[PDB]
């Protein structure tokens, strides 16, 4: 139905989900000369269970990376939260060539891709399909990803993308903490956002960390050569899902640093 084509994507969106044009939207821009250093922000706590990793999906637009989430073997503390949250799956975004890919930015500057780890809030909610339109229900680690050296962190997820090349297929994905992704410091910026993609519940805190991770040319066209249509039919590569930045709407970035 939706996707990021001229006729389905982020320009056209609002049509069926008319909060596309909301106040909490995401991603942003980040200027940094109008963001606020918070006292008040603890460190990110990640604690990550490989066991819990799952499955890994081609949902299409994009491929997830699934995780157990039944209990709280693997979860998000810390930073501007006094919940727990529970991991439950993460994926990239990337673009149609090096120039652009991320969703967030930075002082207007856009990188190759974006890492996104997401969460849900067990300390209040049942379930993710409770949380995920609560605007307290989402968690969501982004990570800027510039291009430049390969980064062998991504072996195992680019290794498992050959058994999931078209829409549906799905594979066994186990033995994986995606802690090990995310970068050196976790210095972040924090801001109350919105899922970048339908069904864009303003339902995400968004942890943006100021430290990019690399990740080669060569990485970013294995992603755009997964494919997304269904097995047997006329080959579309994944060339990009990325959405534009939207309007702050007067929120605050705050920053920990
Ligand atoms: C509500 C269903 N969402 C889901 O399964 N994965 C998901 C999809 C998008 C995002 S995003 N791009 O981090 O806003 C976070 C999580
Ligand atoms: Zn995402």
């Amino acid at each position: 139905d939706w996707g990021y084509d001229d006729k389905n994507g982020p320009e056209q969106w609002s049509k069926l989900y008319p909060i596309a044009n909301g106040n909490n939207q995401s991603p942003v821009d980040i200027k940094t000369s109008e963001t606020k250093h918070d006292t008040s922000l603890k460190p990110i706590s990640v604690s990550y269970n490989p066991a819990t990793a799952k499955e890994i999906i081609n949902v299409g637009h994009s491929f997830h990376v699934n995780f157990e989430d039944n209990d709280n073997r693997s979860v998000l503390k810390g930073g501007p939260f006094s919940d727990s949250y529970r991991l439950f799956q993460f994926h990239f975004h990337w673009g149609s060539t090096n120039e652009h890919g991320s969703e967030h930015t930075v002082d207007g500057v856009k990188y190759s891709a974006e890492l996104h780890v997401a969460h849900w809030n067990s300390a209040k909610y049942s379930s993710l399909a409770e949380a995920a339109s609560k605007a307290d229900g989402l968690a969501v680690i982004g990570v800027l990803m510039k291009v430049g050296e390969a980064n062998p962190k991504l072996q195992k997820v680019l290794d498992a993308l050959q058994a999931i090349k078209t829409k549906g297929k799905r594979a066994p994905f186990t033995n994986f903490d995606p802690s090990t992704l995310l970068p050196s410091s976790l210095d972040f910026w924090t801001y109350p956002g919105s899922l970048t993609h339908p069904p864009l519940y303003e339902s995400v805190t968004w942890i943006i960390c100021k430290e990019s991770i690399s990740v080669s040319s060569e990485q970013l066209a294995q992603f755009r050569s997964l494919l997304s249509n269904v097995e047997g039919d006329n080959a579309v590569p994944m060339q990009h899902n990325n959405r534009p930045t939207q309007p702050l709407k007067g929120r605050t970035v705050r920053a920990s640093f």
